[PDB]
């Protein structure tokens, strides 16, 4: 089989990078009982950067010695890059939502013997999934590989908002103290109202660790959580965004995107929020509506945004969320720590090992199989 | 009776600012059971900004109506500041942490009817606690005031240096993507293992917050913490801080500023962490060796250092921790949020109303009362 795989770049100082330390943490189950993957074996070191050009996800020689061909690009822009030029004789497409090579129906129409896309990281709707159920393509992801990752991104993104971190950092920075410019908008997290819009791996990962900073938890959903959950972790339940929105300090976003969150957060529900209210997101960009977000930040009607999820990506150099006020923006980077990419990368070999042993790749793995949502997919997904 | 009052400067953009928000959360209790503070009445509402020269810490009137004279100044460098001028007959002197006017031995000489001096805020190692004790001075501070909020602060640059925010928001700021320059030195903390030196208010606070994040934790101690605290939280104790740095990836310092634990983060103990390893201060700058810090981030063997308290304070528009390789530093700030304001401001005030009218100031706040060391800090504290 020919395998197509889209990487990001190697570090502007070359690769491999000067690493920190030589070792991460051995993470052997996911909090909800779900083990780390289980390939037969893997090719690299964990703690290795794997997800850029020149790491190759750790693949190339176990491809390559079972007579399968492994082309490893960052060009994926357009009808001209290398991407869509190799996309249509490819068994398999590879890519990272970081560094997305995204699957449009068009593109589809084009890739006449793709039977598997694989998402090396969490989050597949980079591809049309639409298209993929009726071209009968197999979607599947790591699900859990990255996401504590992004569970620490957010309560990191939430109290660097709320109390004033980057504005502050900067003063340091350049000479000054300033103690009253650091604070006039610092605040303690201690005691507000937030809010994650569903409670699934990630969401239920980010309520508690917010749990003992001794906020008000509340949470929205498409399906309600068990009772002990909610009475493990003081939650209150809302039927809609727009709910919650009236009575929260802080939301963090945690759900897929697809048709029914698509602009979910647009101007309607921001105005339903306290003026001087804090929004994170670190699901995907277009769960907000781009310019509202830019809108509500220029009234103060939001204190502050972050995340690191934009639309398209990567984001334009002119994005509007570079330079808007009051941001704690990074581009998207939390699922590709290091210590996430050693998960996924072991998780994209494990689903290879299963697809070309003719096993099944894991249930909580697909997204779409045979025609229809299926697994994690018909659980957290819709195409409506 | 003359107050001196010592206060940073309003912010750059006048005062008061323009709040991001109207109200702040209400706090009852703090988590030890201690009550917040009492004062008979309050004349700011909290979220105010009261820690700079116009916010006057809410006294002005309350001192004003009593016959009492109020000065506040942020000059407080050098004998001919206002400070050091208006402290020979200064009764009462209240500064903070932040912007804290230091009590010598010489200028507590010069201050013949010194009777009071009062922090606002949490620490007064910016007296010279024997010659206060000589003097007969009492000493005192708003005990867990502000504490949360620095608990918060330091879990936060936890995050922020393990994950490797700061450089990425740059990136994101200044239009770039570049995710393998990103991740290069990017790590979860979910695994690690976290110690904290002392389990004290803040240092209990920040083990608590950091517990969900799956972190294995310890803490080193002059003595254990109760059998409850170290089941609750599955803590490891250490007896030396040598001892616990040799198993820690990250370590965040809570303990006070007094001889016994000045430079106690030297070149030994740094050394004895692994390389690549991470250390937080929202305690006081010296009980780190300064230079020590700045080669240990040179060399690798700390991957990051960040904190936000400085010596001297201000610290220099050239001091070395500001442009250091690898650091998350802010000015003096945490224990400043608004929420904190609200809280050392009523306090100080309570504080102010028990001694105008000859009642015990809480045992608790004290540091130093009747020529010796006294509640809280003969519980916390040491004269060498
Ligand atoms: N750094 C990254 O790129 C990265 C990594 C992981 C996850 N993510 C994003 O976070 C998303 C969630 O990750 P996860 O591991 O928690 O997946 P998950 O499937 O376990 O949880 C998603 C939850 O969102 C719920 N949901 C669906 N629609 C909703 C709606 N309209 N309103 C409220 N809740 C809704 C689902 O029921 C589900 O419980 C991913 O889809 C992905 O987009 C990004
Ligand atoms: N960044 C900020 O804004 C800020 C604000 C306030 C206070 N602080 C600092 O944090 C310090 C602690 O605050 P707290 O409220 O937790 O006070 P605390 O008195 O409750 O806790 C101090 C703890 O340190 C322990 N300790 C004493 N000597 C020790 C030693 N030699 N080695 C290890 N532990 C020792 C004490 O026994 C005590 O448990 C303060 O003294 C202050 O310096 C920082």
């Amino acid at each position: 089989a020919k395998v197509l795989c889209v990487l990001y770049d190697d570090p502007t100082s070359g690769y491999p990078p000067l690493y920190a330390r030589n070792a991460i943490p051995k993470i052997e189950r996911y909090p909800d009982g779900q083990t780390v993957p289980n390939p037969k074996h893997i090719d690299f070191v964990p703690g290795e950067l794997l997800g850029c050009v020149s790491g190759e996800l750790g693949l190339r020689s176990y491809l390559e010695d079972l007579g399968h061909t492994f082309i490893v690009t960052s060009d994926k822009e357009g009808p001209n890059s290398v991407f869509e030029k190799e996309l249509p004789d490819a068994d398999i497409v590879i890519s990272q939502p970081f560094w997305p090579a995204y699957l449009t129906a068009e593109r589809i129409a084009k890739a006449k013997k793709l039977k598997l896309a694989l998402t090396a990281g969490i989050g597949s709707d980079h591809v049309d999934l639409n298209a993929a159920i009726k071209a009968g393509i197999t979607v599947a992801e790591e699900t859990f590989s990255n996401g504590i990752c992004v569970a620490e991104h957010a309560v990191m993104m939430i109290l660097a908002l709320v109390r004033n971190y980057l504005p502050s950092h900067k003063i340091a920075e350049e000479g000054g103290w300033n103690i009253a410019d650091c604070v006039s908008r610092s605040y303690d997290l201690e005691g507000m109202h937030v809010g994650t819009v569903a409670a699934g791996r990630i969401g239920l990962a980010v309520l508690r660790r917010l749990k003992p900073f001794d906020v008000k938890l509340h949470y929205t959903a498409r399906h309600r959580s068990p009772r002990a959950i909610e009475d493990e972790l003081g939650l209150t339940y809302h039927a809609t965004a727009e709910e919650m929105a009236e009575v929260c300090d802080v939301i963090s976003i945690h759900a897929p995107l697809y048709p029914a969150t698509e602009h979910l957060f647009n101007a309607k529900v921001l105005n339903k929020m306290r003026h001087g209210s804090y929004l994170v997101n670190t699901a995907r960009a277009e769960i907000c509506d781009r310019d509202d977000i830019v809108r509500a930040l220029e009234s103060g009607q939001l204190a502050g945004y972050a995340g690191d999820v934009w639309f398209p990506q990567p984001a334009p150099a002119n994005h509007p969320w570079r330079n808007m006020p009051h941001n704690g923006m990074t581009p998207h980077m939390s699922g590709s720590s290091l210590s996430g990419q050693a998960r996924y990368a072991a998780g994209t070999r494990e689903i290879l090992e299963c697809w070309f042993e003719n096993r099944p790749i894991r249930d909580e793995y697909l997204i779409v199989s045979n025609g229809k949502l299926a697994g994690t997919g018909a659980k957290s997904y819709g195409v409506g």
